[PDB]
């Protein structure tokens, strides 16, 4: 059911929010326009020394409040204990966005299985993790779900295998569990975000010299939009020749016509 | 780059050949279509006592050889191993048909990250260890990579996550893989098989009454023409509607679009 209005900054005023990866790049991004809604935000990723500094400016940006807990998402317990410290810290949560991912660089994949493991870890079961330990607290003020995801988790690119595997593996994971929430009448809107190139400085370092990206700050922010307006999918690519394709009839399709079906 | 000409069981004679989980359903079927055709094979799965009536079975369908060694793929160390022990028992490798998966069910997920885990672990993980370890005679050999996949793999049903995000995973990682030895120049094809509901004891066993499906040995065979001419998808279903649905061209010229 998506909300048949579009967006304004108070939907987010003084509602509880959870960011992850959100010591630099989008995540960070998306902390600083969340204060500038006043919203509350807990905000994670491993380096302590940096988390301070945007807990420290979302204050000044006029966030509620703003909190961070340090821990590496390679650690199924510490996301676990991470959404309930959080949550408790906040008497409640009304929207989870999922957008950390472990360090990788681009090259070809070359028997480099614990780097697939790892990436599938923290990519993507980190996120379930995560999501089951706040699905009682999602459920319980009818929230909202963000997965930021790729170009690269709905086609293919060489160098990101990998990366792929675990983006790809988001969609089929989410998109599935949507359809389960609708059945079972459970309100918790679950959003998919593909992402086309984004200016934030990790991309940039790896790129930039192989050409273009897309705003940072924009981006951060049509995720939030999405997910506010709890919209199943969001794209957000700087050329729009592509946002107009990857959209995907068949799927639709083939979907709905196996939903009245049982 | 797909051979340009319709295929003969006479394409897949003397080819040495591994196929996974061929213990029962769509596996053993793959196993029967080889051995009618003169190929040499190995299989593998947990149960020894099925497996030596596949094999068995395939050495009176005229099997060039059939050999089978039994393990669980949720042990990394097992696999690669079994791709030693099989290059040796076959003296190279022709082809590699990754179709095993972790016993699941149809039902609503809650909290089950060890099935989530174990679906990647088994599904999606042990393809890239045995991909990994069977790639350099399937070098040697101008080989294929068979990886079987499904619908849930291409869109979202309600009732199996854990098994869809491993599919998923599969087509990110494998479709990915196919772009890398291109540029690499490897010839080595990755075939990725797209199948709708099939009639094998576990899927109907599962689906007995919450839902008609393909019969699995014209299945099993289908997946092996597409090895062999290199196809990079393989889509087989009873409702034609379907199967040519599926196929997505907005896709492979959004890919074509940044290459
Ligand atoms: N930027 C792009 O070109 C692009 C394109 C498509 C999609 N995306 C998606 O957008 C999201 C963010 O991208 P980004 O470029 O903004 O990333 P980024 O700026 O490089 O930041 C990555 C964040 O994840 C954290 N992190 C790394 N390892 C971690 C671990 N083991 N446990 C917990 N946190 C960890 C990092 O903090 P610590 O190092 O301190 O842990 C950092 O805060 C990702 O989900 C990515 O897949 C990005
Ligand atoms: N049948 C369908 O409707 C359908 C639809 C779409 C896609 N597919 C795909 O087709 C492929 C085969 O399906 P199927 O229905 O033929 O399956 P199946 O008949 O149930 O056979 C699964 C095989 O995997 C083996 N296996 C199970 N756990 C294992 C483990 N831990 N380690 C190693 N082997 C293990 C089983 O033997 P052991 O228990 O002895 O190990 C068995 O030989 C799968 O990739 C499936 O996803 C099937
Ligand atoms: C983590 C990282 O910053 C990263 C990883 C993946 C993506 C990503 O999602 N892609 C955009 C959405 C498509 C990639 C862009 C570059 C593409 C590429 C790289 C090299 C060669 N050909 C294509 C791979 C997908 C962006 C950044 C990286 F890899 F370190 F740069
Ligand atoms: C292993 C198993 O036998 C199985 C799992 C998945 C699929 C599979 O890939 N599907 C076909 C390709 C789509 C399922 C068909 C039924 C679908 C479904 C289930 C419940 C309600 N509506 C649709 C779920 C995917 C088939 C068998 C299972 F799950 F035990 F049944």
């Amino acid at each position: 059911q998506p909300l048949n209005e579009e967006f304004r900054p108070e939907m987010l005023q003084g509602k509880k929010v959870i960011v992850t990866g959100a010591s630099k790049g989008i995540g960070r991004e998306m902390a600083y326009h969340l204060a500038k809604m006043g919203a509350h935000v807990v905000v994670t990723a491993r380096s302590k020394e940096t988390l301070q500094k945007v807990v420290s400016h979302c204050l000044e940006l006029g966030a509620a409040s703003a909190h961070y807990i340090a821990g590496t998402m390679e650690d199924m317990t510490f996301a676990e204990q991470f959404v309930a410290q959080a949550g408790k810290l906040m008497g409640g949560l009304d929207m989870l966005i999922l957008n950390h991912i472990t360090n990788t660089s681009l090259n070809l994949f070359h028997d480099d299985i614990h780097h697939v493991r790892k990436s599938m870890e923290v990519n993507f079961l980190s996120y379930v993790v995560l999501t089951v330990a706040a699905l009682p607290m999602l459920k319980q003020s009818n929230g909202s779900i963000v997965v930021v995801s790729s170009l690269a988790g709905k086609v293919a690119y060489p160098m990101v295998a990998a990366y792929s595997a675990s983006k790809f593996a988001l969609d089929g994971f989410f998109s599935s569990i949507r359809k389960e929430y609708s059945v079972s009448r459970v309100n918790v809107s679950i959003t998919l975000c593909v992402l086309g190139l984004i200016d934030t400085e990790t991309a940039m370092k790896a790129v930039s010299g192989i050409v273009q990206a897309a705003p940072k700050e924009e981006c951060a922010l049509e995720i939030i939009k999405g997910g506010a307006l709890r919209q199943e999918e969001v794209y957000y690519d700087s050329s729009l020749w592509t946002t107009l394709l990857i959209r995907n009839p068949s799927r639709k399709i083939l979907e709905f016509l196996y939903s009245t079906s049982y």
